[PDB]
C-alpha cells in the first residue's frame, strides 16, 4: 500500500562521463577521452554485470567511475530532495529499497543508481 515517504534515502552512484563534457578532468583521468557512446556502452554494460552479479557495485563505482565516487565507495549516504541533482533525484526517490534505475543522463555524464535504502 501506500508507506509514508523516508525523509532521507541513499543511492549508490556510478558515474562514466564523456570527452565533451562540461568537465573531462577527473581523479582518475585528468583527460577523458572517451566519447558519448563509449560512455552509454560502458553504462549499459555495467549494470548487466550488476543484474548477473558479476562484480560488486562498490566495487565499480571505486574503479570506473570518474566521479569521487570512490571516497565512500559510491555511497551518497542518506540524502534528501532539492540538494540533490535533478535528474538523479526524481530517478532515485522513483525507486525503492534494492532497485537500481539505468542510465541517468545528468549533468557531467550518465550515473547509475543503486539503492540501498
Amino acid at each position: 500500500g501506500s508507506h509514508m515517504e523516508p525523509a532521507r534515502v541513499r543511492c549508490s552512484h556510478l558515474l562514466v562521463k564523456h570527452s565533451q563534457s562540461r568537465r573531462p578532468s577527473s581523479w582518475r583521468q585528468e583527460k577523458i577521452t572517451r566519447t558519448k557512446e563509449e560512455a552509454l556502452e560502458l553504462i549499459n554494460g555495467y549494470i548487466q554485470k550488476i543484474k548477473s552479479g558479476e562484480e560488486d557495485f562498490e566495487s565499480l563505482a571505486s574503479q570506473f567511475s570518474d566521479c569521487s565516487s570512490a571516497k565512500a565507495r559510491g555511497d551518497l549516504g542518506a540524502f534528501s530532495r532539492g540538494q540533490m541533482q535533478k535528474p538523479f533525484e526524481d530517478a532515485s526517490f522513483a525507486l525503492r529499497t534494492g532497485e537500481m534505475s539505468g542510465p541517468v543522463f545528468t549533468d557531467s555524464g550518465i550515473h547509475i543508481i543503486l539503492r540501498t535504502e
